[PDB]
């Protein structure tokens, strides 16, 4: 099936996944002298103080943290959103070098990786009816630079061990979310996709303008683990990032001047 290399990388996707050429898909460079402020953007509201993380999945793309989205526990409202969307997963894509892994650039600028925090609108009652809506999805962009470690990350570095090959899961329970987050709520926010097949077009992005610092030790474990599956050839997990795409009909609001 699909992935990152040679054969079945991003450039590839368009045959099995038409819309990869379509007409808002993520990511794209954003060039922050292009961004408009928009005063009538209100603030972002990130509530994530019942937040319930379950598990850790490598799915053999990325590896994703799961929350109970059974109820209002974790929620990004306000900005540029209409309703309430909840938190269901955050992921990462990394470089196989720290000058490499963000998906999202900014004035061309690559950073070492890059977390999507995951939510869906309520008014679609799931997740996989929300991906079927424009308005289906949020995903709360952060860049990662290397340099002082970020402790609220190290528990989820601790557990990677737990979850080296594709299919492998582990109890991830009690993980607070909050400590991934910047000082700074600024943002863009610009219409978009899911960055990996099958793409839907469904994705309000706020990419915020702040990144978080990790160590290169704290980088170093994410690029430990394994695309294959156990007992497989060791293909490591580096470089699950698709380059920016082309910003077409698109305008991107900036939450400040
Ligand atoms: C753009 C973006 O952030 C995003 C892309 C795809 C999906 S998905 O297809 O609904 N999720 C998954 O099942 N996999 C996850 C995601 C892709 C790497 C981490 C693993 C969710 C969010
Ligand atoms: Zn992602």
């Amino acid at each position: 099936h699909w992935g990152y290399g040679k054969h079945n990388g991003p450039e590839h996707w368009h045959k099995d996944f038409p819309i990869a050429k379509g007409e808002r898909q993520s990511p794209v460079d954003i060039d922050t002298h292009t961004a408009k402020y928009d005063p009538s953007l209100k603030p972002l509201s990130v509530s994530y103080d019942q937040a319930t993380s379950l598990r850790i999945l490598n799915n053999g793309h990325a590896f994703n943290v799961e929350f109970d989205d059974s109820q209002d526990k974790a929620v990004l409202k306000g900005g540029p959103l209409d309703g309430t969307y909840r938190l269901i997963q955050f992921h990462f894509h990394w470089g196989s070098l720290d000058g490499q892994g963000s998906e999202h650039t900014v004035d061309k600028k690559k950073y070492a990786a890059e977390l999507h925090l995951v939510h869906w609108n309520t008014k679609y009652g799931d997740f996989g009816k929300a991906v079927q809506q424009p308005d289906g999805l949020a995903v709360l962009g952060i860049f990662l630079k290397v340099g002082s470690a970020k402790p609220g990350l190290q528990k989820v570095v601790d557990v990677l061990d737990s979850i080296k090959t594709k299919g492998k899961s582990a109890d991830f329970t009690n993980f607070d979310p909050r400590g991934l987050l910047p000082e700074s709520l600024d943002y863009w926010t610009y219409p978009g996709s899911l960055t990996t097949p099958p793409l839907l077009e469904c994705v309000t992005w706020i990419v915020l303008k702040e990144p978080i610092s990790v160590s290169s030790e704290q980088v170093l474990k994410f690029r430990k683990l394994n695309f294959n599956g156990e007992g497989e050839p060791e293909e490591l997990m580096v470089d699950n990032w698709r380059p920016a795409q082309p910003l077409k009909n698109r305008q991107i609001k900036a939450s400040f001047k």
